[PDB]
């Protein structure tokens, strides 16, 4: 049989972070991806199965991801290397029966575990699992250069970045028509910051981090990968206007009217209203 | 016999979406490529040819396209996977006997269809046809980022762009002396936007739409890239120049004489006359 | 989405025609190869599959074989070209709900049609089914060479043709101890030699056509091809002991006996008897 | 850290192992391949070393490698494959303390055991040692084509062989001047054959099984490989001219003995006599 | 035997100096990479040891190494050439058994040496033996961009440029503790910059060279690569932020202390209390 | 034989020329490259000489370089496709026995012709000879990005573009002691900028075009590379520090001239006095 | 510089090699080849000379190849390997100003030689210049299979060997007009043989040595790697006609008589005579 590596879900997680650390937003180990898989994708790979799979209790319990396999990114491993060994930097676990904990079906070599920020992917996927009726499957958290400088410099408020954020690129309010939410700083890697991160994905499918990064949310991995570069592109843009002395025009009001009514998508109105 | 996917234009599809990509342009489905053919051009190709080509009514009639075919990149399409499945992502198209749509030859699977964009990019060939005496085949969109940051800080007028863009790299005025004209901000994907594109290219090889991006024009599928290059390494210029407080010296209305001169071309007069 | 001719099923068609075809097997056209597959191998798979499903009926009905999916090469393909263009040389057919047809879901582009030894290969499937209670799912067919030039000078007798090819290579009693069966020369492509090859396997694995090839059954690929490798490497080895004079010793009746108790296996006893 | 794959003795035996599979010798699963490695060799390699090292009794005893480390081919597994996916095919294992079994460090994944050949290779590995004072450190079984053929043909005698293969091209004796050694049929797989095998390799650096395979042992593995490649390229020699009626002309006696005075090598007595 | 090109020492130095060059931290021979292996290491590899190993006397005599083997790069040549010809561009140096100096065991061809900045990494890595208990292998210096521009414009203060970088970026404080120490701006390539920088490796695992470059050190090349890129990472954000006009919210020391608690580092006392 | 596309100089036109583009210094067909060869360099090569050199008359005589043969990059050919079609975009050019003209012996197909900055090329190869007593052999032309960028904002002056690119990093004064000369804007491709660069040349190995870019000329393309790539370091790091508000602190003279003490080198005496 | 692995002449020994590899020709150490090279060839790769050029003595005077570099294969090594590690197979030697001996410039590192067969290779080289006015360059000796055959059940004799191999496929007669030339056995690596296999030169320029192999001079590695070839495949077609019975009908006198005519070829009298 073929290796789970030749896999088409092993070989999309390879691409995403591969460009992602091209991308220059994976320094180390920063980032972390999360891929919810249904049992036919993993069905032909029981030969690379682990003969014990190893069981580790989730924060909190998940009932709504009962039976859900996912493949995931490694605690304190680099984007860098899953292109070189791809067992070693990833991991394919399944939620139990009762949403109590998972085990490690394959990968995660040499003990490691799944990424740190664990608790923010689960509730994440959990809630945009309810958002969208189950059509969203990944969660992509990285360093995202642009949007992180700008934290430092915008107000942090949701409404403000959101129309900022529009308003660096045309395309960015057919994108996220819903704008982008802002977290307060909070200690990463616990339930709380995981917890405000998926309450903001209930409203939103792309969460700021001040003074750390972005947290993205799609149906596909290409898809959330799209959401954040084109949030960053934008961010690419806005810092280079604002070291010009800032914007002497830009898109207006009336013109993400227009826009959102082309297209069909309801902007978020506390962006819109600014 | 070889597969289309390794003709001469597949191949160079793919090399401009995969540069334009690694150049950081087109983040998720930004930008929109087409490229005129021949019938002698596809003719070794009727193996890969769909057995029912779908038809799809042209947004308008355009006879001086009438069987015309072309290789365009897909609807929500990525720049990035081009490489990976030119099928997915590109399609050959033919414009029917009385310019009043076209059937799909080849491509576009899985129900994709031609570049949101078509209007502007048919439009726009057929007025770059008028203009140049056939010479030119290829219409590019992308989303070039200096270019993209200078219209928001910049006046958004063609003889103001044009004059900043030739003043940022000497040979600016050797490559585009018509200069690049400039369009208000509009809704994109319309006939509108469109309609003024290729209006604005009856006078220009290049045209700027405002917080969205660049349309270029050329003979080939190189030029064409390397005249949008041209350009955005100008802007990226600027970029930095703006950065370190503006230009202290620069290339003057004499020296820009002198250039047009010395390369037998004749300098956008608004632009020459600032 | 990964396309599918990077899945597990079209990258082993790849290697066992591929590997075929270096064997120096299946000149031109020669041989055919047919794999089972489920549902759940090609669910990931839907953006490549055809838009309307042609339709072709099966020689015969077959209800035992009703909904499922095979991987298949084309009639006229050449093993050799598989690895150059998938899709024209393969096809996914999947049996309708009453086995009166299939559809062709996936490649066989430009018109082309499962291989014209469909018949002996889906009667094959479907005896092999019974007798092995589902463990077999490949059914390959290929020019092998020696096997091909010991049906010109070895009696063509099921039980003389086993024991020589179990005297060949000591491993061949325990690789196919129900060992091979031979029928008479028939005309190829037909429900006839369908029908008496898919009769030979209910008692053989392999089944020899006169001047012509092999036919060979097996759970896995590997395990088809290397059951067809096994027979012909002994096959080479019979062509050059015949070509030195002949036996002066060779694998007795006691020994071959002894080789099946020690692996558990009870030998085709007309061949035994020998 | 580099994975253990890309180590030396990993892509030594992917090189071995697909050498021998373009030869034809291992169709199937025949043929099996064992390296001694020392502790320096996997040092480097701790990171993919199995949590729970699987624990597998030794046929019998072998204090002699106690502690010793080895790389192995599967029981079942395909030379084939191995360049593929080493750890499905190859495994490291390591006898204990007191040469009573050892322990799967590596590979061997899906739950894989060392080659059933696995007597064979261990016990001629320290017959090996003792005639060598160590050099020796490789065991390599396949099915070369030629020796095989010549089994059934020339007098299974160790005189006669030796006397043959080395006729076969000038320089068999330099290569295997002790000879090889032929033992009588056995049932493979065994303890029996083990034995027999590393009793033969007191003396003879070369084994033959008839109607079965060779044996050979050398210092590394290119020169086992080319230890065996010398044998089955004079016995391809040998079948040709057999095949053409028999020697008329052939290395005497007297240039046998000339040529062992010149690479200062005494010829194995038993063969020279004849 | 495979060749020392692909052992796991050169193949890692290929990967860090090539990404490393990507990165464009290391133009013409900018930056030098020291690694300190074990014997068992390159036990495997002498049959490419010079049979003359040259010798080359220490700056001054270095005990604590003695007997060690390291794998360094050349004295002007380019990070960029070390993929296409690793013995050109590396070395491999054994200290004899006194520390007075080293043998060139591998590489250095035509005559080339170790860095010029051989004592710094020399002097360091026997400080980083002390401070970590052996933990510590890798000494790596590159001129890396953001970095270097903030020498310009920070003050070059070990307390104000560690909580600067920490600010850039909510990782920096748990990968580097114990902060950046910054030296005055010296003449390279001597012993003195070489004491200064391994006097400031007691108490930091990143040392800065003002108008220069940066020096890391740490357990494998991955975390030393991946060290400088974290702290780089910050050091990119931080200039576009400045450019921005600075930072109008950050991290304050409140989150500092938060941070350092939840991941059980605790934080340069001098860097905190600013 | 081999063809001459993989000869060294050709290879290494490539690497120079594609690393170069990947660098954003070439864009469109921005920059020219030329290097001396000698006539054992391209004597193994004859099957590959056109049958009819083309022969082209030098814009002025230049007996210095008789008979020399040169490789160089084409008008109008693009950096990017040298390694795509070598042929079509380099090409061997040799100088007649007195100086007045080359025939073309290689490349340079379709009728292309040397770069049309073949003037300042060779003017100032023979400028450089003469300086260097023949060590210098390559003169390279590139668009780098932040050289031009700093023409618009610092003072066009040797001496004091000279101090501003050693202070830029710390290297820059042993790379380039003699430092950068810079000429006022020149209409580019004549004979005159070819004099001013030659002219410049005889006191500098770099030499600045304003608003265009920079010519770098050293013994080898990897040096040549090297230098300007330095050169470029350096003003991407003052474009950096100028973009956060300038020097707060930089390399003192009195540090610059420790600096040339320490490495044997006499800095430019009116860049030290600033 | 380009490393002296990619230069024309390392490059062509690997294809040679590798090809005489994959015929079969050249198990083991078997085989060896020489290549005269001239100063031009070696004079770019100084870089990749060693310092203390190793000098052996040449096992008698040949000052007809004073200061003559050549290409060889080791002693003792493999050609399946030359293309896995060219400086360990083969190396660069010159001989000295009279002829007594030669320096190994490049190569044979871990202390290996120039193949035992040097004595033959250089006797011959020497003889080919003085026939053919120096366009000879390369002397191959392989193991060619059928050649080998042959010997041991033909005639070995100059004339009946030629003639056979002249009648076993058309194009002999032109290849090799002068025949080929067959020695009585002799005793391997000897002066002796060098001798008799240098004076079999004068007359013709393929050689046989019966029960070993075959040796061919040509002025360039494919010629001589063809003119082998061909007398091989001339062999081989004879191996399979004898097998079958022989020759029913062949290529008669007259016809050998009027092909040497059309080819302006004159054949070897004594074998046109039988
Ligand atoms: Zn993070
Ligand atoms: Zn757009
Ligand atoms: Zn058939
Ligand atoms: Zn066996
Ligand atoms: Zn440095
Ligand atoms: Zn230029
Ligand atoms: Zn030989």
């Amino acid at each position: 049989m073929q290796n789970i590596t030749q896999s088409w879900f092993v070989q999309g997680m390879i691409k995403a972070t591969t460009d992602a650390w091209l991308k220059g937003w994976d320094e180390r180990n920063g980032g972390n991806l999360t891929l919810r898989l249904d049992d036919a994708d993993i069905a032909p790979y029981h030969d690379n199965f682990h003969q014990q799979p190893r069981y580790i209790p989730l924060s909190q319990p998940m009932p709504l991801l009962a039976n859900t396999p996912f493949i995931v990114t490694g605690s304190g491993k680099f984007f860098r290397n899953v292109q070189l060994d791809p067992a070693a930097n990833l991991g394919i676990v399944k939620v139990d029966s009762d949403g109590a904990g998972y085990h490690i079906l394959w990968g995660l070599t040499n003990e490691a575990v799944p990424t740190s920020e664990l608790p923010a992917h689960f509730l994440s996927h959990c809630e945009r699992i309810k958002a969208t009726n189950g059509k969203d499957r990944v969660i992509m958290h990285c360093h995202a250069t642009n949007l992180i400088a700008l934290t430092y410099v915008l107000e942090n408020d949701t409404a403000v970045f959101t129309r900022q954020l529009w308003e660096g690129s045309t395309e960015c309010l057919v994108v996220f028509p819903d704008g982008v939410g802002i977290l307060p700083w909070m200690v990463p890697g616990t339930d709380e910051i995981g917890q405000a991160t998926a309450q903001e994905m209930q409203k939103h499918s792309l969460v700021l981090w001040p003074f750390h990064g972005v947290f993205g949310s799609g149906p596909t991995l290409d898809e959330t990968f799209g959401l954040i570069d084109t949030a960053e592109k934008s961010a690419q843009v806005l810092v280079k206007v604002y070291s010009m002395g800032g914007m002497k025009q830009t898109i207006s009001r009336e013109e993400l009217i227009a826009l959102g009514k082309r297209f069909g998508v309801t902007p978020l109105a506390s962006a819109l209203a600014l």
